[PDB]
């Protein structure tokens, strides 16, 4: 248990249930974790946020202790369209119809997908290390292509990544962890956290989950965004964009997709709540009061 | 594992790099055939016999591949690239007395081919490559929907040891997916199976898959470089050059070899990617009136 102070519930939903922990009061707050990890990922931010928040920690559709909702050929339960829908169910079951959000990774795009489009449920928005998903994917080159490889590898039709994975997990997940780190291995992170990543990562079906996740990322999600992009919609909602100092800043960009959004790097690598929790933390605090 | 060579002679050829395996036979004008990923000289063997009604055929093992010795490679993977593998092959047909020869390569060994012939241009009378574009050009193409076809370029060249571990708990199922994968149908049926039993032999090898790695791991970083210097400079392969695809192989091809080359003509096949195993006949046809 790395959240003292806070509840644990299963929220049910028309999807299946999503795991969360809950904590603090005042205005409510949802924090969602991205890929390869859990809400665990909060825990060194999360009471920080709850000495002014209602603060909910939430499993991603399908990710840690959440239910698996079954896919389907468009990859659909996974798509952060559905994804978004089935968290604003959740959300509904705690009577919060209006809230703020800060998402990291996966649950960034969530994030910026549910205030596309739905956003009149979001009072604030921040998203951690991201770029629209949109973007990535027109910045495709030989560069890109090298060092993002994953997004590429990990759509390939199933089975493939699937079979590949199963080999051995621990060392691929533990891998990633340490590769988009400032310091490059895992010292950065709480042992007690990596364990929490390396015990989902180690079941079949939630690394199934995960191709699912990405191959709807390089398809029906791309497809969403290039809508948008097309449409010249842009996010209303106040936005935060904060990203690892470790091409457009990445507020340049976000300021393309949104209309009031303000950012700042900080001294990390792609974990910002793990790597660099205070300066996270404050940031967070200070946009969202 | 079978002898898919009839009355071929056997050799390893020393060089400066390590040894070269080889099988030869025939008779008449000198002919190099290499083979790419993930196979072995064994996938000449529906084409070599026709060859060598014609030609002395030598058809060699890639450095690292199959028989061929494996040398430690280093941080710029220097002997896997195509300029290493060009000069090394270079010294073992001088081993065997030909300094000017025919050369047919298909995947990785037509690309070892036309860099062989970029470097060392007088060492070739004429040159075949099957089923490629340029190394550059593959890169220069790379967008979302060449990544998400065309994955496993920007995955082997990831940084050791992640695709070495990935690989390593089932390679016989990755190998015989990727065989599968690029040919026709879709499925083994275009392959015999005793050289298939030949390429998930090799691929069973820690050791050679690292070799495998290494090759993508050049094909990313210094033969990209490579290639990029020469077509800066607008330098094209003076060399009669022949350039067959299949239809349902690469990505027109022709106007891409073009610009590479002063001298190409080319023509597609019905076929996936392993043209000399699915379309023999062929593609033995093509190369015999080529070389002839
Ligand atoms: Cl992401
Ligand atoms: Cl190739
Ligand atoms: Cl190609």
């Amino acid at each position: 248990d790395l959240f003292p102070g806070f509840g644990s519930e299963w929220i049910n939903t028309s999807s299946g249930r999503i795991f969360a922990r809950v904590g603090g009061d005042g205005p409510p707050l949802l924090l969602l974790h991205g890929f390869p990890q859990t809400h665990v990922m909060w825990h060194r931010v999360a009471p920080k946020l709850a000495e002014r928040f209602k603060v909910i920690v939430a499993d991603l559709p399908g990710y840690g202790w959440s239910d698996m909702p079954e896919s389907d050929e468009q990859h659909t339960p996974y798509t952060k369209r559905a994804m978004a829908k089935q968290l604003i169910e959740a959300m509904e079951q705690l009577g919060h119809v209006h809230f703020a959000l800060a998402g990291h990774d996966r649950g960034a795009r969530v994030s910026y997908r549910l205030a596309l489009d739905s956003p009149g449920r979001l009072s604030k928005l921040a998203v951690l290390d991201i770029l629209p998903t949109y973007e990535y994917w027109q910045r495709m080159n030989r560069a890109y292509a090298l060092k993002i490889y994953h997004w590429s590898f990990l759509a390939q039709p199933a089975p493939l990544p699937e079979n590949l994975l199963g080999g051995d997990p621990d060392f691929y997940v533990k891998a990633k962890l340490a590769s988009w780190t400032r310091a490059g291995d895992l010292s950065a992170f709480d042992p007690r956290a990596v364990e929490h990543y390396r015990i989902a990562f180690a079941d079949p079906m939630r690394r199934h989950v995960m191709c699912e996740d990405y191959r709807a990322g390089a398809y029906a999600d791309f497809e969403h965004d290039k809508i948008d992009v097309e449409a010249g919609n842009k996010i209303p909602v106040p936005m935060l964009a904060l990203w690892g100092a470790s091409a457009a800043t990445p507020l340049d960009v976000w300021r393309k997709w949104a209309s009031d959004v303000q950012g700042a790097p900080i001294e990390s690598g792609h974990f910002l709540p793990e790597e660099a929790p205070d300066q996270t933390a404050e940031a967070l605090v200070r946009f969202f009061s």
